[PDB]
């Protein structure tokens, strides 16, 4: 059975960008729920023995929605850090410059993609087959994990539960918080 | 151009099932935003002259998402009432009994569809071409308004902004609030 991964940092470590309360419901209830629902769904199917990633890459319907959300949220918690934020560094900063000319142009581009990602969704920084970076949006539980040759490097959860407590309807403010928390080390770890 | 309709009741009339705060955000910011967005999208286009319903039934993309959302929310405010709730009445009470055998089976069928309506969504009580009632789920801005011969009779908004402030992650509690508020007069007007 799958388990709810621990949060990589204290429940208040993301303040004042993401609240202790948001983390309590988002990790504690939302993430958790996906884990208990999947655990309940797999027994008696050709999924009980397989990897979380294996399932996400070979299911649909309910099993997919749950397995993919578990994966996406775990990747999301890692995309933030009490020590992230600020300028990108290393290999990712460079690929960012190679593709968008500048960090600022990339940030504007991602913000644009995320603010207009309609409904429950995720906005991703990914690495394509050519080694170049790109930004892609997915709806609901969809994830670049199921794209052969497309490597996820960072994600931002845009479901309303991710920011409603702290920011209500204002996604731009939430995005300002994400940029104060973005984990460039996890990004570079994934890019390399 | 389009305007935000007035709520059919006082900002605190749905208390304690849906809060004054939820109404201020849901009606005052979200509903309003779709209206500003549409008005900002139709000028000098093949939709500037059309009515809301004509636009929703002849667009896609951004224009569809905003027009439909304005329509769906308006229909949602009408599906609630400080004088609604309790047992269904009149023609709809009888049409529910005809399809599901009883009000209780209908309520459990709708609750099941609504709690499992994945991501941002809407659950509708609709009247079909054959005249029989049914429950259908739509995602994001999709609405039965675009299905010929299908008549929307009531809707429950399941986007998380509809209940997060009041119930956080617990859709079942929000659903309990909806049943205390359901507008059977609105439903009977749509049915007849
Ligand atoms: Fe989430
Ligand atoms: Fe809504």
């Amino acid at each position: 059975a799958f388990e709810l991964p621990s949060l990589p940092y204290a429940i208040d470590a993301l303040e004042p960008h993401i609240s202790k309360e948001t983390l309590e419901f988002h990790h504690g209830k939302h993430h958790n729920t996906y884990v208990v629902k999947l655990n309940g769904l797999i027994p008696g199917t050709k999924f009980e023995n397989k990897s979380l990633e294996e399932i996400v890459r070979s299911s649909d319907g309910g099993v997919f929605n749950n397995a993919a959300q578990i994966w996406n949220h775990t990747f999301y918690w890692n995309s933030l850090s009490p020590n992230g934020g600020g300028a990108p560094t290393g290999a990712v900063a460079d690929a960012i410059n190679a593709k968008w000319g500048s960090f600022d142009a990339f940030k504007e581009a991602l913000n644009d993609k995320a603010v207009n990602n309609f409904g429950s969704s995720w906005t991703w920084l990914v690495k394509l087959a050519d080694g170049s970076l790109d930004i892609v949006n997915t709806s609901n539980a969809a994830t670049p994990l199921t794209d052969d040759g497309v490597t996820p490097i960072l994600t931002v959860d845009l479901w309303e539960h991710a920011y409603y407590i702290d920011y209500r309807n204002v996604r731009p403010d939430y995005l300002k918080g994400f940029w104060s928390l973005v984990n460039w080390e996890f990004a570079n770890a994934n890019f390399a």
